[PDB]
């Protein structure tokens, strides 16, 4: 019984994709409060995405819109998975090699 929260979880983020571009695409809906993509220090030591990130908005609404509004958008030839951050259901990340 509570509607209204900030934050957005993204998946399938092309390693090539950057924070700048992400802000632009999301900047269409409204003013972004804070954007941070899951990036770690690799062998080289460069901040590279991990295929997912977290976008924040100034108001719950904006996030509620950009959620699906941005969903389906063909980015880098691949579609991203947008979800309402802070969701009870945990993301099931399957393996790749095998």
């Amino acid at each position: 019984g509570s509607s209204g929260s900030s934050g957005l979880f993204i998946k399938n983020l092309n390693f090539s994709t950057t924070e700048e571009t992400l802000k632009g695409v999301f900047s269409k809906v409204g003013a972004i409060k804070s954007c941070t993509i899951s990036k770690k220090k690799n062998k080289a030591g460069v901040l590279l995405s991990m295929g997912f990130g977290f976008v924040e908005y100034k108001k719950p609404e904006q996030a509620q819109k950009a959620l699906k509004q941005l969903q389906g958008h063909t980015v880098d030839g691949h579609k991203l998975e947008v979800r309402i951050s802070e969701r009870a259901t945990k993301p099931a990340s399957g393996p790749s090699s095998g």
